[PDB]
């Protein structure tokens, strides 16, 4: 069987969730189901990206960095694809993965999880990970334009996995309150955590009659997508689609340009895995606690619309969309494949400023905030052969996060953008720096004012 077509190729850079949905052109699009979830934090692995950034690794620092940490990705990827997971999205700190189930089935697939996530941490006995487990209710958005397409998942399960992943330590396994709800306690020996209600996985000893195997396998009924029959060996059935004209043109609109012309051998394969100075536009939309998905839905959809129209138009990119913390936050680039320019830093200012100014107006979104940082991160393809995402990884990624997370309802930017911007100085505010979460001493951080002191 031939299947190195283009569509397959495409369909490695997304989930399940996305290549077998059948859901509709309006956007939003939203859905609703239950499942597990699998929050793998990998930093500690990705902080060594400043290592590679050294003049040991003459010049080959970025090739070097996606080789070793696509090597160590792609086992967790695989353990996860055999245990019938679906990975989600990447992240340069993290991945997460889902095994969406009924209601009815969301015990046994815990403790499918649980075996998953301990084979984990087996792979790394000898940098090690941390593990959050959630379950319960799970909403998919589906937003974009007639070219372009994002997804998210959205929920208290979503969020349970958030704080799951926070507690963790190195070679922990945390289950959500509701997981620990739902999971079969005959079989998980947990411990507490304090002033927590959340749990740490200590063993998964099972009854003594108990056969994992044979458990797993009748646990596969329930899997809709997992390779079987003749397709027992592949580790998706994505790896078997077929040329299907409406179907690709679907999924391309999830896919990045530059990945595109890749994937249609118009551009070299490692073209993309590079040490690249670039701006980060960390943008973060807060909605309040108790809105629920189906009005946060519009909301995100016409900031999108907003946003995609400036980026194009001061040549930027989205990276990456997440949410959590009921914040929908967009990892946005300039200097990207082939796009760089060295007004780039005014442009990514202005380019904040006026998805500032216009966000803030679109009704329930309750804040914007807006992080800005220009330096070098590496850019490449993370993950496995068949289950890989274009993502970013370095300081100013991680700074451009923290400044719009702890500087809430402003734009902010970094000593880099600062004095490079093509602007003046009252055109900024030098901001009291703060301590912020696992930050090196960022320089001087600024609020970007404004043209106006209005
Ligand atoms: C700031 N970033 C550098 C780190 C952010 O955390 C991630 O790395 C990350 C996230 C966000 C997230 C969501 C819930 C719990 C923890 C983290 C997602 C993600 C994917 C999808 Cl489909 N839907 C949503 N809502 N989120 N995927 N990844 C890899």
């Amino acid at each position: 069987e031939f299947q190195d077509w283009p569509i397959v190729r495409i369909a490695a850079h997304l989930p399940d969730l996305i290549v077998y949905g059948h859901f509709s052109p309006e956007r939003p699009f939203m859905d609703y189901f239950d499942g597990v979830l699998m929050f793998v934090d990998i930093s500690g692995f990705t902080a060594m990206t400043e290592k590679f950034s050294s003049a040991m690794y003459m010049d080959r620092g970025a090739e070097q960095l996606v080789e070793i940490l696509n090597y160590h990705i792609s086992a967790i990827v695989e353990k996860v694809l055999i245990f019938g997971g679906d990975i989600l999205k990447f992240a340069g700190d993290a991945l997460l993965a889902l095994w969406r189930v009924e209601r009815k089935q969301l015990k046994n697939i815990i403790t499918v999880v649980i075996k998953c996530s301990l084979e984990i941490h087996g792979l790394f006995e000898t940098i090690r990970v941390k593990i959050g487990l959630a379950a319960g209710h799970i909403s998919m958005l589906v937003f974009g334009d007639e070219t372009h397409s994002h997804f998210l998942v959205i929920g208290q399960a979503v969020d349970d996995v958030r704080l799951a992943q926070n507690m963790a330590q190195m070679n922990d396994v945390i289950l959500s309150p509701n997981c620990w709800q739902l999971c079969d306690r005959s079989m998980i020996e947990i411990e507490s955590v304090p002033d927590q209600r959340a749990v740490k996985v200590n063993f998964l000893k099972p009854p003594p009659n108990f056969n994992f195997d044979e458990f797993f396998t009748k646990c596969t009924t329930f899997m809709h997508y997992y390779p079987s029959g003749e397709h027992k060996n592949l580790l998706r059935l994505a790896c078997t689609l077929k040329p299907d004209p409406e179907l690709e043109m679907s999924l391309q609109k999830y896919v990045m340009e530059s990945i595109l012309k890749q994937i249609d051998n118009k551009q070299l394969q490692g073209y993309l895995s590079e040490l690249r100075p670039v701006t980060i536009v960390f943008v973060n939309l807060m909605f309040e606690d108790q809105d629920k998905a189906e009005e946060i839905g519009p909301a995100i959809q016409d900031a999108y619309m907003h946003i995609t129209s400036v980026l194009k138009i001061f040549q930027g990119q989205i990276n990456k969309v997440f949410m959590f913390d009921k914040g929908c936050s967009f990892l946005c680039v300039f200097g990207f494949p082939g796009e760089k320019v060295p007004d780039e830093l005014t442009h990514a200012l202005e380019c904040a400023m006026d998805i500032f100014d216009f966000c803030s107006q679109v009704h329930k979104i309750q804040t914007v905030s807006i992080g800005v940082a220009s330096g070098i991160v590496f850019c490449g393809i993370v993950g496995h052969t068949v289950r890989h995402e274009y993502t970013v990884i370095g300081q100013k990624v991680n700074l451009a996060a923290r400044m719009m997370m702890y500087y809430p309802g402003i734009v902010t930017c970094d000593s880099v953008t600062y004095n490079g911007s093509n602007l003046p100085a009252y055109f900024f505010k030098e901001l009291p720096k703060k301590v912020m979460k696992g930050v090196a001493d960022s320089g001087p951080l600024y609020q970007y004012w404004g043209r106006t002191e209005k």
